């Protein structure tokens, strides 16, 4: 369809759909973002927006006389509510009334280079600010057109530049590989996920399962890392360091603050773990696992300066506000978020990133006899 390959990215700073806004249409570059429920765009100007919404130029705009602050994990914006069209010209072919915040002023929001102005929320009301009653974009798509209301991401994240699709209103089975397995959508606020057991290199952590989802875990296109509860993130820095103990790094890039570097074309992906992530299934105590090797949590750092070697961050973080499954563990999968019926769907998609050894799976189904709720609260 027209809709693949219409998203892009720089890695680390999110991936982005083009989109119009006002009428006449101006064209903008929006992150895809799953952890969120605000669409808003730069709409004045700052050093690293290449151009902004103008507001005064737009017949269309309807201004909501009403200002929206929203604060995320490090960075912040703060702007002015209004409505206007909205379309996406590689997505469906409509047009849309939406909410917009207009960014006036931000801090460690906009990204040196990025390439994007705004961004997308697409989680639910439950969460947009200043309140629910703010309705998200996806949800005024979906009232004001037929589209089914479920949207797919593949990010892919290739080899600084990287692309991927988000299909909108269905599933493109050209985009995956083997069968889609579904975790339930536990509450609609974020897209609220539940894991009930975690591997390393095939050995669990052995910790009560509502420890990985202490308060909540989330699915969630904006954040690049896999986060993880500090008593979680403790355990898997253990073993994968057990794990891969040939070599030793520097405390500070266990930390996620300190590149590792290797001779171009020699990093040792033999001497890391997979990972196994494994997800509540939609039968009682069935689970599927996805499993993500080196290639996905050792995240590139593009820098012509570092170039005689191929340098790297750990882009498996700690967290105090639950375990976030970031783009690291979205990359190489289709993920579908089956809104209409509250689910989520992970399979290999076409782009995975594997060995001649290894290769990310989502593969399933696993059985537990511990009758527990892995739910935090
Ligand atoms: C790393 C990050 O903060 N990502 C944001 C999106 C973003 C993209 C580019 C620049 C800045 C931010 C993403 O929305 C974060 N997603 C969740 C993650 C969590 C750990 C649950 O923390 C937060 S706070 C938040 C904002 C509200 C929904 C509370 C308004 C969203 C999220």
């Amino acid at each position: 369809v027209e809709m693949v390959d219409n998203l892009r990215g720089k890695s680390g700073q999110g991936y982005y759909v083009e989109m119009t806004v006002g009428s006449p249409p101006q064209t903008l570059n929006i992150l895809v973002d799953t952890g969120s429920s605000n669409f808003a765009v730069g709409a004045a100007p700052h050093p690293f927006l290449h151009r902004y919404y103008q507001r005064q130029l737009s017949s269309t705009y309807r201004d909501l006389r009403k200002g929206v602050y929203v604060p995320y994990t490090q960075g912040k914006w703060e702007g002015e509510l209004g409505t206007d069209l909205v379309s996406i010209p590689h997505g469906p072919n409509v047009t849309v009334r939406a909410n917009i915040a207009a960014i006036t002023e931000s801090d460690k929001f906009f990204i040196n280079g990025s390439n994007w102005e705004g961004i997308l929320g697409l989680a639910y009301a439950e969460i947009a600010r200043p309140d629910d009653s703010l309705e998200p974009f996806f949800d005024s798509l979906v009232k004001q057109t037929h589209v089914p209301n479920l949207f797919s991401l593949q990010l892919c994240g290739a080899g600084a530049s990287v692309g991927g699709s988000m299909i909108i209103g269905g599933i493109d089975h050209s985009l995956y590989t083997g069968s889609l397995w579904y975790t339930p959508i536990r509450r609609e606020w974020y897209y609220e996920v539940i894991i009930v057991r975690v591997e390393i290199n095939g050995q669990d952590l052995k910790m009560d399962c509502k420890e990985y989802n202490y308060d909540k875990s989330i699915v969630d296109s904006g954040t690049t890392n896999l986060r993880l509860p500090k008593k979680v993130f403790e355990a898997a820095v253990k073993s994968i360091k057990a794990a891969s103990s040939t070599e030793k790094f520097p405390d500070g890039f266990w930390l996620g603050e300190q590149l590792v570097c290797w001779q171009a074309g020699t990093t040792p992906w033999n001497i890391f773990p997979v990972i196994s992530l494994y997800l509540m299934g939609e039968v009682t105590n069935q689970s599927f696992r996805i499993t993500i090797l080196p290639q996905q949590y050792l995240r590139p750092v593009e820098d012509v300066a570092t170039s005689q070697d191929d340098c790297y961050k750990f882009a498996i973080s700690q967290s105090s506000t639950g375990t976030v499954m970031g783009a690291v563990i979205m990359e190489g999968f289709y993920v579908v978020f089956d809104r209409a019926r509250k689910r989520i769907g992970f399979a290999v998609s076409a782009c995975h990133v594997h060995d001649e050894f290894r290769t990310a799976a989502v593969e399933g189904p696993f059985v537990t006899l511990d009758m527990e709720d892995c739910g935090y609260n």
